[PDB]
């Protein structure tokens, strides 16, 4: 096989790559529940921009989650296990894929 591994020194790919088992490679959202009022997507987004980039964000402070497109599936999970039970301005926060509910 050819050489082509991804060993960051932030977040590890391994317990990472159980998430996307959760979900198919096409969709690429980060879903992050547990939002305070406070939190606007001008300290959100680049929150989560560091990641990779962000094409489109959804900040939904009137329930408490969020949701941000990347380019490709894997960017999601990268931030996923990152902000996965993460503590966020003294609250935490929460991780999974884009979904209606």
């Amino acid at each position: 096989g050819s050489q082509t591994i991804g060993l960051p020194p932030q977040v590890n790919p391994q317990a990472v790559d159980h998430i996307i088992r959760s979900a198919p490679p096409r969709v690429t959202t980060a879903y992050i529940g547990n939002i305070p009022h406070f939190a606007t997507e001008a300290d959100l987004i680049p929150l989560f921009q560091n990641f990779g980039f962000i094409l489109d964000f959804k900040h939904y402070p009137e329930k408490g989650c969020c949701f941000i497109k990347y380019d490709t599936h894997e960017q999601a999970a990268v931030c996923i296990v990152a902000l996965a039970n993460f503590p966020f301005q003294g609250r935490n926060l929460r991780t999974g894929w884009g979904k209606e509910r």
